[PDB]
């Protein structure tokens, strides 16, 4: 009635080591690599508080303030009060590039430094976990006010580009502003807490698994339930299900390189520091000259009169198995996690992209369940291999401020 | 500014490091595992290690079975370039009996009874041809390089992504350097030109739109 | 015990120097007298 088994066996002390690749590796490793990768995450933090920014419902402040727009360029062209058919059309292109220009330079600079703050959060290590293990560790840690103040004055400085001075065109972009002043300093105190430790900490086995720092308990969340048999546990894992074949290929190689070097001496009979590369053929003779290199001795104890002899040559199958691991990793991360490459003419490999169906099975439960982070919506298919010219270019004719210019450019035609 | 395989780190909560007499500040991007005994790092040249050390020992084994091998006649008991060297100038400087014979003492108490040979056996060459096929994998998945490819699958020099410029040129721009008001770099202007680059941007300035203005009143 | 794929090829041949990697011994009892032999291959 005890109810506890130990995490860290034999068995999950290798597991971590095959990402890492001290005892075997192959080229499937790689593709694992790019599975780890944050920056399709960090295009998740770049879509929300970009959308959320322009979200703003504001119809009389964006219709108000293209009048004082007009005003300041009745004054800039005199003696042109009788035509008015060339005024319109030159001066809305003149009133929209305007304010794209102060989106750009204000509004994408505090997105990226939320983007890359120093040591709050740790995809690498969400994927460490879930290919390995079916079980994260979330440490909640304090939220600190040290990376937060310093938004908070930038708050200000958002505003002090334009000083609080023009109060015509600020009050779309502190409308724009304000919003986001309360939406990063509630998204990067959510941003703070969650922390693990991979192969470092302590897990516990129960009919809720718990995990342990050194003084306090650490929340377990499970994403797959592992088998639990009472002698030795077996993980549903990718990786435990590559268990069998990594073994066999490293032990198939060091049986192949203790063949290689049983072979040296090329006399063998019954009897009953330079480096090698960089010597000359004339110093490496003179150091070659030893009964150990040139004779395999065979002792062959007494009482034994030998009959017959044989010979073995070299026969270990050494890059059979090699072949057969990377296709074989190729076909584990594009059917476990359904990711999609891009191939040229003629069959050529490409970088390997993400995919709809990953992300849900990873940045779902990795911004959903971790944090409490109930606002965010998950990313489009098309956006994963975009850039961040991109992204913005494009969400900008879906938004609310296009409606509004669109809504006045109609009515002037 | 930092000093690469020159400078002393430490271990404790958080990493730091020192010069001669001052301590330095660490700022990492992949913390590496911790083990008591022996740390072992989150590096892409780390995740190679096994490998790399592989290639290079059985390639000093597969130079140590050619140099074994040299003389013609083996049998058991019981200074000039020769590129350039001629013909008969080395015949008479080869008439040396360590490269003729091979002596095989085979101390006393030991009739010998039976004797076999063998041969050349490294597999040199397939070694090698499976690193360049996995560094190729490496930089292409760990930071995601875009190369560009001609007809018949001929491979061209490789530019940079959109994915690497988060990756390198993120934290290399912002978190060493406290650099506010930097804007990160489009993903087709990395193999443009520094005429094509401020031909394109003219187009998006500010100058232009009021050029624009002043275009379109007059038509 | 160190692994042959990290090991030197001078420091590995001071370990390979052992009865059992290099002969194979077939006692053949009494009462036995060989009239021929054969080899099996893999």
């Amino acid at each position: 009635g005890s109810s506890i088994s130990v995490h860290p066996s034999e068995l999950s002390i290798s597991l971590f080591e095959i990402l890492q690749g001290k005892y075997s590796y192959v080229r499937g490793q790689t593709l694992h690599c790019s599975l780890r990768n944050p920056g399709v995450f960090f295009r998740q933090l770049f879509i929300h508080l970009y959308k959320n920014a322009l979200a703003n419902c504001s119809y009389d402040h964006v219709l108000s303030d293209w009048r004082t727009y007009e005003s300041s360029a009745k004054t800039r062209w005199p003696e042109k009060e009788a035509q008015w058919g060339s005024y319109r059309r030159s001066t809305f292109d003149s009133w929209a590039q305007t304010m794209r220009m102060t989106l750009d330079h204000l509004l994408l600079n505090a997105i990226n430094r939320v983007l890359y703050a120093k040591t709050q959060l740790s995809y690498e290590r969400y994927v460490d976990w879930v290919v390995t293990v079916g079980m994260v560790p979330v440490v909640k840690h304090t939220p600190d006010h040290k990376l937060v103040n310093s938004i908070q004055e930038q708050l200000m400085k958002d505003c002090q580009r334009l000083a609080s001075g023009e109060k015509t065109i600020g009050r779309i972009l502190t409308s724009v502003t304000q919003e986001i002043s309360n939406l990063v300093s509630s998204l990067s105190a959510l941003y703070i807490p969650g922390y693990s430790e991979v192969s470092i900490d302590y897990d516990c086995v129960k009919n809720t698994f718990v995990g342990l720092y050194k003084q306090k308990r650490v929340h377990v969340e499970v994403i797959t339930m592992p088998a639990i048999l009472a002698g030795r546990v077996i993980f549903d894992s990718p990786i435990q299900r590559m268990y069998t074949s990594i073994m066999s290929c490293h032990r198939t190689a060091e049986h192949a390189k203790l063949c290689q070097l049983l072979n040296t001496a090329p006399t063998k009979a019954l009897v009953g520091s330079v480096n090698l590369l960089t010597a000359n053929t004339f110093q490496s003779l003179g150091r070659l000259q030893d009964p150990s290199l040139q004779l395999t001795s065979s002792h062959i104890p007494s009482g034994s009169a030998v009959l017959n002899s044989f010979f073995s040559s070299y026969i270990p199958p050494v890059r059979e198995s090699m072949k057969d691991l990377t296709n074989l990793w190729e076909s584990e991360m594009f059917q476990t996690y359904k990711l999609a490459p891009v191939v040229d003419n003629q069959g050529q490999r490409l970088s390997v992209t993400y995919s709809q169906d990953t992300i849900s099975i990873l940045l779902g439960p990795f911004t959903y369940v971790i944090a409490d982070l109930l606002q965010m919506e998950l990313i489009s298919h098309s956006f994963v291999s975009s850039s961040l010219q991109d992204i913005a270019a494009y969400l900008y004719q879906t938004s609310r401020l296009f409606v509004y210019i669109t809504d006045v450019g109609q009515k002037y035609c």
